[PDB]
């Protein structure tokens, strides 16, 4: 049965994502609380590309836990409504709300392990999600936590210029990506992850950059100047340049403080400069970090 925008009355904006603002609202039938993301659609030049259909088509086809459920597709005169299930908040506002005392230790550990669940599933379907930040990744009341805002490698419809997607996008990007290499893969992903489980952790962003060049200067403050020792290619990938500052690589012990070995042992394989050498989420998986993983139930307020 067709559902309408009509239906569907609006309760608050909850997020901005790539296309704008996520709306929560309420079915006015059956009384249900769901998320809304709008794309506006730009019939001009052709109409829409076979090209991004294709990559929205295998989105389509996911099936995981860890990936938020589509419920409906509403299509209009030049948009799209997309009807999601809603969950409780997304990763940004729970660090917020615990910036004082940071996520206890098994949630961290609980939603990594399931992060890494839900790539691994993606990876291994020909997905990647390319724009991970801690606003796209939503938790629910049962301690499960779900990808969601995939970015495409093709424009779809029409873009909406926001400082997350401009901006914050930059802060999770991988180096191969602000070196302009030809094809990235999945490994992108996990460099994105990496991040965000050292923001967990500190309880601060970890390369919060306002540009690629600022990004790239940040990430090399930290990690060292990758080098061809460190990372065989880097100078010659194509925006490399010799005249950028070398600097000495930080310990971890510095820069992730709380982390023991296993977690730093973790934490480096994610973001390892070389795209070869960092591990991949199956992998990850695996490793002695989660030996004691849980499914703890986060203490949401609002
Ligand atoms: O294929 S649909 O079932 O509509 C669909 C289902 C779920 C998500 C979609 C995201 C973008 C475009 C779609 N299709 C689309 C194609 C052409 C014009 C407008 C929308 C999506
Ligand atoms: O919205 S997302 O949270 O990524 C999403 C979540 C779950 C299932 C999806 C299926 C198709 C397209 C999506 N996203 C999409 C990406 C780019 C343009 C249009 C739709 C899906
Ligand atoms: C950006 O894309 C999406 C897709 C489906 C979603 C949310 C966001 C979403 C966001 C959210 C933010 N704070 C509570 N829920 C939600 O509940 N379901």
């Amino acid at each position: 049965s067709p559902e309408f925008m009509e239906n569907f009355q609006k309760v608050e904006k909850i997020g901005e994502g790539t296309y704008g603002v996520v709306y929560k609202a309420r079915n006015k039938l059956t009384g249900e609380v769901v998320a809304l993301k709008k794309i506006r659609l730009d019939t001009e030049t052709e109409g829409v590309p076979s090209t991004a259909i294709r990559e929205i088509s295998l989105l389509k086809e996911l099936n995981h836990p860890n990936i938020v459920k589509l419920l409906d597709v509403i299509h209009t005169e030049n948009k799209l409504y997309l009807v999601f299930e809603f969950l409780h908040q997304d990763l940004k506002k729970f660090m917020d709300a615990s910036a004082l005392t940071g996520i206890p230790l098994p949630l961290i550990k609980s939603y990594l392990f399931q992060l890494l669940q839900g790539l691994a599933f993606c990876h291994s379907h020909r997905v990647l999600h390319r724009d991970l930040k801690p606003q796209n990744l939503l938790i629910n009341t049962e301690g499960a936590i779900k990808l969601a805002d995939f970015g495409l490698a093709r424009a779809f419809g029409v873009p909406v210029r926001t400082y997350t997607h401009e901006v914050v996008t930059l802060w999770y990007r991988a180096p191969e990506i602000l070196l302009g290499c030809k094809y990235y893969s999945t490994a992108v992903d996990i460099w994105s992850l990496g991040c965000i489980f050292a923001e967990m952790v500190t309880r601060r962003a970890l390369f919060p950059g306002d540009s690629e060049i600022d990004q790239l200067f940040r990430i090399f403050r930290t990690l060292g100047t990758p080098d061809e020792v460190v990372w065989p290619g880097v100078t010659s990938m194509p925006d490399y340049k010799p005249s950028f500052p070398k600097w000495a690589r930080q310990d971890f012990s510095k820069v992730v403080p709380p982390l023991d070995e296993d977690g730093r042992s973790l934490l480096s394989q994610m973001l390892h400069y070389d795209p070869n050498k960092r591990i991949s989420a199956k992998a990850a998986l695996a490793h002695p970090f989660f030996q004691d993983v849980t499914k703890p139930v986060p203490h949401l307020r609002l």
